[PDB]
């Protein structure tokens, strides 16, 4: 079943079931670009619920628009930030390069849901144009998944992460510069690096946020003002703060804001900052996890997986690699939008819908991961003791302990003997005119090495 | 409605009315990241079917397998190649690195159909696993995709281009270097440029079908022959060939194989070029097409989109926009498919999934965008000849055709004059004692300019 | 001629006339990769100079050293900061990824003008290692770049391209979405959204100071403190502060520090973020000045470079093309700098040279270009007032301005037979039933449409 | 002192000693961008050398150029080639993007030397554009830096590795897959793969010289055959092939010739992926050869740095630190080599210069870090087969051996058991109820594992 609809091009046949109108439909048969896959990222769809509830507010305030009107779109806007109406969004995001299309999906079935509860363009898209819409809906979106999405769960990972920092600050551990033994480190030191990483990465990507608080909603098809009541762009960008729980501004420079997207090519910047932390981290502790006989195996990784009998003390970090894997696709995602960030022609960048969907996809996917990664990974990381002290004294570093109280020569003379007969420093200092056993100890204790 | 299983970490409900076993319900709850959208794409869960069901045929001729059991993995196997159980692979990309549980979920699947018509392990697995298998899939698909999609629709998108190449090879046109006037040239030849591009595109995206040739299957866990018998590679690589219609080839060095993905890198590297070559040409046509009072319209573009009567003549290239934003897509993809290159470790490179999916993604979007780029565009191409010719007579650059008979100097005093003036060369010739009217002509035929 | 010197690995013959030692002369025969043009960045060389005059200076005040070899280190440290002994640093920037052998080039050095005026690693490598002390040249380097050059040329290029927003500011012009006609704007407010951008810019990379303001001195080999008095950071690197007029505190966490220089590729971030913005001004510039006779001519460029008499009023975009082409580079750069940026391994990372060298290198190129770009560009365009109101009146876009003093009807009615004639507005509503001339003007007058 | 001269725009005064002209020096003093580490990589000058050359045989058989000039402009063009009047060349490259500066350059010092032995314009650039010209020069230096310096030394480096694969043979190893403990295969076995991905990597790199076999020559300023004699391209590139000792054709499409680089990016990413294969093996060598008592310490690499005696058996992987320096470098300059290559408008590709010289860069510092590494590093790598015994015996992988000729739960009870001791398989075999010492041996011999 279908239901016959107009526009312009003529008659069209629209999908019983669906709220949306004519102009989604021809450009939906048009654009099919990459399958459902594709499909505009949800939190877009939703930012456009908040726009349009927001430009039924601020327009019905200035008098454009009868209230009857507004409390019909307001209440079909809110239902699609609510997301009860996602299935009405079939768009891709391979449409046309200003996002018009998806502006106009979002209008038609705002429309036909107030009318159940009038006019696509003149009532839902009412002091507005497709262009200074789109890069509003993206960075509503944008700061809405960061604030509430990403930075909650990334803190997640650092409290995580710094309990067991404070769980292995007793345990003393070799450093490896160039991959080579060095002098020691408590292991928990070695986590209040990855600690102060995503730290950092925190405030990298909150910081971002101020670029992407200015809105360009009220430059229209130019940056100019025209078709738009004065202040409109204050209101709006006010109403829709207050209808967020977020602060945003207007735009200062309407022109700048159409023209290109700076600041999602900055965030993205930070974002791929991040994706460089999380990869040091995960691969650290995959490979001081490795073993069990023929690798570091430091740390003992949880075996969220299910092992066979033969293979006992086998696992793989395999919430290491699926995080590996993510972070290589941000460092992917970000250069896709470095490219179509520089390519604005004059008035308008039409690279938008790419742009902020590379972005999207980037954050869901570093929350996904970061927490998938915490719970399933470092939220259950133990230390094996008994290899880590195994190993400290294996090693010929702590011989630079003995270098005050003895000699240079003397220490030299341990530590090439040691090295040549595969003894530690112990028994080569024993064996070799140099201390005692009772005695080592009272100037070789780790835990004396800051 | 639910259905108890067992694997080894114990029970698990498993919905009644899937194919999937535990190990993939256990998996699907630990790697959600990223959503429906990162579904694991669908040409590879085919390839599995092709790859199952020739490991079926081959193991069976090994004596292996008993022939009740394989008849039916094979039906099972082929019904996935077929696209029937697609709804049983809810698999996300970013999993396992090594493709484990996607391999899993191919054995789980066509072993609780091969029972309807029997163990994940020991049957469907058999001689094979998740490493040398894996990258085998990887290459039956991409090459399928581009042997059965790309290059056929790339082909029509030349032979389109070269239609229209020949359709405007009478009309002669300005050339435009560093964007500023030039000598003259016909828009057929402009046109040939870009057939040209899109002809070089095919043969290096159909070169790269040799690399993807060679089959990783028979090299097991490490590259090593183990758990495998003899010329069980050649075999399965020659049933592989026998079931797709295309030629493969095993591995020469099964380790090169399965510790990196080079052959992903260079193909990915020649869709790479192809997607620079189609910018070029989709962001000339647009400026080409511009207008109509204040841009060049030299071509006049489709209008597939409905226009406003308020703006008659006005349409927006909305198949060049779509076209761009695929191409940068892929130049990030390809950025993202280098460094998971050069990230493997050992004997093993776990950066599988996330590069054939780059891949694959890529190829889908090149044909979509391929097919309509021509169709809804190309494909309606017309030229403005009162508008081509208005700008050809309007140019000085056609002042060399005097220089031979006349001399620089007078040659240059034309031009120097009909600049200041703002006025044609012919009209600057005539009010200067140079030539005449019906004897300009005689000198100055723009085809006469090869 | 030569000089024989020691060093370990025993004789080797050190030309006469240079001042480094064995160690530099060793490893320049060792690490030749690329020639003279790797040459390790010269303002990394001057900062080895105020980090080890300060490394005096503060070691002198521990007491650790001897006043006299302090005041022979400091001067001759000085004179490298000066750049007096530029000569004396050959290596290139692929030698070993710590910088251990330019830290060891600038202690040799160093050391023998000491002397002329002792000791390499006693002495100017007192209380610092190779791996603490190269991450704290590169920010000081760096943080100088920015601060005395970048910014600086910047700010002249955002008050030249200002200056000329002022002065175009009563020109009206065409705006162009989609490459397309659409309605009016200032030349001057295109202009001020080049100067927009270029201000961001600023702010991009001024704060990116912030990060760089962190060193790592003071965290020796590993991060921890081991081999250094405390307080040496907190001293040394308030030293540092006093020595380069700019403010530097010593990183929170050391080891974050040396495993990783997330805030290069921070930075570096928002140098390509820049170079986006500095693309879209040159190309848009050199589109608006292409011509004369079939291009857009809006503007008119400079022509710094030679013509021939053949050709008048053409005029190559020169100073766009060198600009565009050192933005592409810098894309280039950050590339390079992210991956090596992710590939830390443990207590250290050593892509170093690498990373503060594609730093340095985009710096030095945006300076320059941004530089050469003003001066021989931007300093003096000229707008060609005549083919902008030309093309003004062409345009059938000013038809909404009589849309309210007329109806929706008449005036398309107007540009529907404008568009079909291939004549104005003005000419279409007179010969149509419409309005007159001296009242055509009374409603469309350009400059009222904001 | 200098020496004064004249272009068009007049007197300039030009060094006494140099070569050039007038339009070198105003250029040379117009785009200073980057210092001289930018000067125009010189494989390229000596090309110009090889072109300039065959211009003058060429045209003279066309009869277009007295022979007394033309014995002139020769020996003046083959001493550059030869290298004699490098320092005659102080252009930048980001210069013009046609490298219309540096083809001048070429021309007024090919002039003045040809003199001394006349136009600079008439004589050395004729029937020759500065657009179908410079991309003809990246070829032929491209091609012979590739055919002469890279593949030369790529193929040692695969001998060098290929003699220790040899070499190490007859030891057998672990392998390591997500970075775990998996079954065997021989050192020698591990070398074979980084000696397939070297050959790999030439075939890919020498496939490459097809595309770049084409040459633009004989297109001029458009692509168009315009001011040239007809055949000049087949004669041009014909006498170049004989010039250069490489088959050289003349491209098919002249448009496509000039108006994209797309044989640029292509190489680009055939180096692109050789820096992968270079980065795995690296990385892996200097991961097998750590230690000493913390570290795989499998391998041993050569001590080409000199040693602390404090710290003995301490070794650096130098070689690896500069040649995945090196690398990362090509990955960041394929980068810009790919936006830069699709930026080509309309006719022209203005991004010439920063291409071609990006490519030239890589391939140098491709060669040059092979060679150091071969030479440095891998020409001397030794096994430390009594550290790789003792890891075999440790682990518990070779429990598979058993399993036929004892069954699988009592070979799980074996390894289950010697994993929760720590204890090694034989060692509890032994003291369960399982086999006997002179029995082990007989079923568990490690070279028994293909």
């Amino acid at each position: 079943s279908f239901r016959t609809e107009t526009d312009a091009f003529g008659e069209i046949h629209v999908p019983a079931d669906k709220y949306w109108g004519a102009q989604t439909q021809r450009s939906f048969q048009n654009f099919k670009i990459g399958g459902a896959r594709e499909r505009m990222p949800l939190p877009l769809v939703h930012a456009f619920g908040v726009l349009k509830k927001s430009a039924a507010i601020v327009n019905e305030s200035l008098g454009g628009l009868d209230p009857k009107i507004s409390k019909a779109i307001q209440q079909a806007a809110d239902e699609v930030a609510s997301g009860k109406l996602d299935d009405h969004f079939p768009l891709v995001v391979f449409q046309t390069g200003s996002g018009t299309q998806s502006n106009m999906n979002a209008n038609e079935v705002i429309s036909n849901r107030a009318i159940e509860i009038v006019h696509p363009n003149n009532h839902c898209n009412q002091s507005q144009s497709s262009n200074d819409t789109f890069p509003t809906v993206m960075h509503i979106a944008a700061s809405l998944q960061i604030q509430n999405e990403l930075i909650p769960e990334l803190t997640n990972l650092k409290n995580a992460l710094e309990a067991k920092s404070k769980e292995f600050d007793h345990i003393v551990k070799i450093g490896r510069t160039h991959l080579q033994d060095a002098t020691p480190l408590t292991l928990g030191q070695e986590f209040s690096g990855y600690v102060q990483q995503v730290e950092n990465g925190i405030q990298r990507v909150a910081h971002s946020l101020k670029t992407l608080s200015f809105l360009a909603q009220g430059g229209t098809a130019v940056g100019t003002g025209l078709n738009t009541k004065p202040g409109f762009d204050v209101k709006i960008a006010e109403q829709i703060s207050k209808e967020t729980g977020l602060k945003f501004q207007t735009a200062p420079n309407r022109f700048e804001a159409l023209a290109a997207h700076d600041a999602i090519v900055e965030c993205s910047g930070a974002l791929n900052t991040l994706a460089c932390s999380l990869f040091k981290i995960a691969q650290d502790i995959r490979y001081l996890g490795s073993g069990p006989r023929c690798g570091y195996h430091e740390l003992m990784l949880p075996e969220n997986e299910p092992g066979s009998s033969i293979m006992p003390g086998k696992v793989n970090p395999t919430q290491n690699e699926a995080l590996t894997q993510v972070c290589v696709q941000v460092m992917g995602n970000n250069a896709a939008i470095t490219f179509a960030g520089s390519q604005g022609q004059f008035e308008l960048n039409v690279f938008k819908p790419v742009m902020i969907a590379n972005l999207l996809n980037s954050i869901r996917l570093i929350t996904d991961a970061a927490y998938s990664f915490r719970v399933h990974c470092v939220e259950g990381i133990k230390a094996n003791e008994p290899r880590i002290h195994e190993l400290l004294t294996k090693s010929l570093m702590l011989v630079t302990a003995l270098n005050p109280k003895i000699g240079y020569d003397a220490a030299s003379k341990v530590a090439k003997n040691a090295h040549k007969k595969g003894i530690t420093l112990k028994e080569s200092a024993l064996e070799l005119g140099v201390l005692t056993e009772k005695e080592f100890d009272e100037w070789v204790v780790p835990e004396h090495m800051l």
